[PDB]
């Protein structure tokens, strides 16, 4: 125990910052839009857990003020008790709010789309007082989003994460707590098969098909003449309807960004262990 070897301990930090530094880069710039970008993220966290693994076998000594650091931020022994709770945090929080805003990013695609073609949905009225929209095409197109979301399967599943051929399922109280931490509504919380998943929220979208049904019955052509005032108090209720949904993302891309920065202290913790014990290690002193 008395013969040094600051100059390994200096190789297996560095090796270990790098590793470190490269993963936080990853996940500091890389969105969760998209199942590539979330597969470059849970690799960078793979690239971060195997550096803390290998420093742990690496024989680096903690100083009592650093292992108390280590204990208290994460609650060779105090490493893989490190590796173990970040990888957690990694998988079962960060990842679940990654798959959340990928979903919900080609959801909201879909109804942006939607939105894109309103335009050609509004005609000139009978004279200069009135107007005709077209409340059969936008209907059909709502009703068609609702349906394809209101399915179990990749698109539409918030939590769990999914993969391969299968459905991934919990228990009911898994999914329950997931919407409670989403703040999603209560029409989220689906079963299927031998448990429970957690869906995209379609309330707004079925709103507004109830809105459009209640402007009365379309005219031969299957459109609706309308008074500006009338149209102007429904477009009124369906631009609320598209902030309902706008605000959902919101919350849950915040959410997200809180998810990646919790994540985030946690390796500044480990970087600013590590640099300390650099320090150490080319610190001589007189
Ligand atoms: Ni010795």
């Amino acid at each position: 125990g008395h013969m040094e070897h600051r100059g390994t301990d200096i190789i297996s930090l560095s090796q270990a910052a790098t590793k470190i530094h490269q993963a936080q880069q990853t996940l500091q710039s890389t969105p969760p839009i998209s199942e590539e970008n979330n597969d470059e993220r849970t690799l960078a966290r793979q690239q971060l857990t195997s550096s803390l693994n290998a420093l742990a076998k690496s024989g680096v000594s903690l100083s009592a003020e650093q292992n108390e650091n280590l204990r208290s931020a994460f609650s060779a022994e105090i490493w893989d008790m490190v590796s173990q709770n970040i990888s957690a945090i990694g998988d079962s929080y960060l990842g679940v709010y990654e798959n959340v805003v990928a979903v919900y990013t080609d959801f909201y695609q879909a109804f942006s789309d939607i939105l894109s073609k309103m335009g050609g949905w509004l005609l000139p009225g009978k004279d200069g007082n009135t107007v005709k929209l077209d409340v059969t095409s936008l209907k059909n197109d709502l009703n068609s989003l609702v349906n394809k979301y209101n399915q179990i399967n990749s698109n539409t599943v918030l939590f769990p994460a999914q993969s391969g051929s299968g459905v991934k399922v919990a228990t009911e109280a898994e999914a329950r707590q997931w919407l409670s931490e989403l703040n999603l509504p209560n029409s989220c919380l689906k079963s299927y098969g031998s448990g429970y998943v957690v869906t995209v929220d379609l309330t707004p979208l079925q709103k507004m098909v109830q809105d459009i049904d209640g402007l009365g019955a379309p005219g031969k052509d299957s459109k609706l003449e309308m008074d500006n005032a009338k149209y102007q108090a429904w477009q009124s209720g369906f631009k609320a309807q598209e902030e309902n949904m706008k605000t959902t993302l919101q919350t849950l891309t915040q959410k997200y960004s809180n998810a990646n920065s919790l994540y985030d202290n946690l390796v500044k913790v480990l970087s600013s262990t590590i640099s300390s014990s650099l320090e150490t290690a080319k610190s001589f002193l007189q």
